[PDB]
């Protein structure tokens, strides 16, 4: 398989303290990224309980009809780790960054051979595709 919003959540529920080493989420947000939202949300709600854990997460959306989605993540054996957890989240953070800016970069490139995007935004291309050809 491929990432998905799988790692990043089932990550951050397992080490609700990778909640502080998430970014403010500026060139994501919940648009670019149609499921993004439940890891924002996730995160947030993380941010917003100091001293929340992997267990207490559960007992936080105790009864709600998002817990099904939690209990998944939880009982997802697909991870199970602590260190390998915070590797594998700057790793799959990594790889939704460049994704999003891979999209970018086509949307900018779909926007040149038409519209015609700006000089700055050609240029904006340039120095995108010199990050993207070393990860």
């Amino acid at each position: 398989k491929r990432t998905t919003m799988r790692i990043l959540i089932g990550l951050l529920v397992q080490n609700p303290e990778l909640a502080t080493l998430v970014p403010p989420l500026e060139n994501l947000d919940e648009n670019k990224l149609p499921g993004l939202g439940l890891f924002r949300e996730l995160v947030n709600t993380c941010l917003s309980q100091p001293g929340l854990t992997t267990g207490q997460l559960l007992e936080h959306y105790r009864g709600t009809n998002n817990a099904a989605t939690l209990e998944k993540l939880s009982m997802w054996d697909d991870i199970a780790d602590k260190n390998i957890a915070e590797q594998t989240f700057t790793d799959s953070l990594n790889h939704m960054f460049d994704s999003l800016l891979e999209l970018r970069q086509e949307e900018l490139i779909a926007r040149e051979r038409t519209h015609g995007l700006s000089n700055e935004e050609r240029l904006e291309l340039w120095t995108l595709n010199q990050e993207l050809a070393k990860k």
